[PDB]
C-alpha cells in the first residue's frame, strides 16, 4: 500500500471552482470524484456540472445542502451528468435544464465507506482516486486555515456540515494529513486547498460520510 499519494500531481484534479452564497458544497464534492474517476476511466479530465446537480436532484435541497449519494444516484438513474460548458454555475438554484448532447460523463451507482475508518478511506484514495468526504468546517480555525496541517480539539465529529474532496494523503513534518480539496475559492486556505490531519482519531468527523462514485 502507498504513504503518501496526490492525486493532483497525476493530473486527476480539475481547477478549485467557488461555490459562492450557495450552499452546494455536496454537488461541488461528488463532481470532484466523478472528475478523478472520468480522468481514469478515459484519461479525459474535465469539469462537470455542480449545477445540474444542484438542480436537477430532486432528492437533495439544492443550494440547501444536498448528500453526495443522491447526486450519485442521480447520475445513474438519469444516465448523464452536464459539462460546465453545457451548464454553468450561476450559484444559484433553478428548474432543471438538462441537455443530453452536452453530457461528458454518467456511473454505475457508488460504494460508501464504512463510518469512522480512516484506513478505509486511505485504501479508497490509493486504489480509486477522489472521494467524496463530508466533514465540519464551522470551527473559525479552518475559515482562516493558511498552511500545516489542521487540527483543533473543537471539532465535532458528528457536525458534518460541509461536503469537500479528498484528493489525497500523506505526511509532514511527522504529521500524517489528508489532503482537501475545497469548494471556497482559489483564496481560501493554501491555494483553495487544506491539509487536514489523519489518523487523529477520525478529526473532524472526516470518514463518517465518504463515497465514492462507481464508473
Ligand atoms: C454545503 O455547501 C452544502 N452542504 C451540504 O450539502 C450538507 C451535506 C452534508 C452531508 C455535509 N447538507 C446536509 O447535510 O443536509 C442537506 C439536505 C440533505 C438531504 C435533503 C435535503 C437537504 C452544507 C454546505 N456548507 C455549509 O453550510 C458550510 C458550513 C461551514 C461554514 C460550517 N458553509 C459553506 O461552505 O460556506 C461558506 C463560504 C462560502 C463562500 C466563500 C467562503 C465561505
Amino acid at each position: 500500500a502507498p504513504d503518501s499519494v496526490d492525486y493532483r500531481k497525476k493530473g486527476y484534479v480539475t481547477p478549485v471552482k467557488n461555490q459562492g452564497q450557495c450552499g452546494s458544497c455536496w454537488a461541488f464534492s461528488s463532481v470532484g470524484a466523478l472528475e478523478g474517476q472520468l480522468k481514469k476511466k478515459t484519461g479525459k479530465l474535465l469539469n462537470l456540472s455542480p449545477q445540474n446537480l444542484v438542480d436537477c436532484v430532486s432528492e437533495n435541497d439544492g443550494c440547501g445542502g444536498g448528500y453526495m449519494t443522491n447526486a450519485f444516484q442521480y447520475v445513474q438513474k438519469n444516465r448523464g451528468i452536464d459539462s460546465e460548458d453545457a451548464y454553468p454555475y450561476v450559484g444559484q438554484e433553478e428548474s432543471c435544464m438538462y441537455n443530453p448532447t452536452g453530457k461528458a460523463a454518467k456511473c454505475r451507482g457508488y460504494r460508501e465507506i464504512p463510518e469512522g475508518n480512516e484506513k478505509a478511506l486511505k485504501r479508497a484514495v490509493a486504489r480509486v482516486g477522489p472521494v467524496s468526504v463530508a466533514i465540519d468546517a464551522s470551527l473559525t480555525s479552518f475559515q482562516f486555515y493558511s498552511k500545516g496541517v489542521y487540527y483543533d480539539e473543537s471539532c465535532n465529529s458528528d457536525n458534518l456540515n460541509h461536503a469537500v474532496l479528498a484528493v489525497g494523503y500523506g505526511i509532514q513534518k511527522g504529521n500524517k494529513h489528508w489532503i482537501i480539496k475545497n469548494s471556497w475559492g482559489e483564496n481560501w486556505g493554501n491555494k483553495g486547498y487544506i491539509l487536514m490531519a489523519r489518523n487523529k482519531n477520525n478529526a473532524c468527523g472526516i470518514a463518517n460520510l465518504a463515497s465514492f462514485p462507481k464508473m
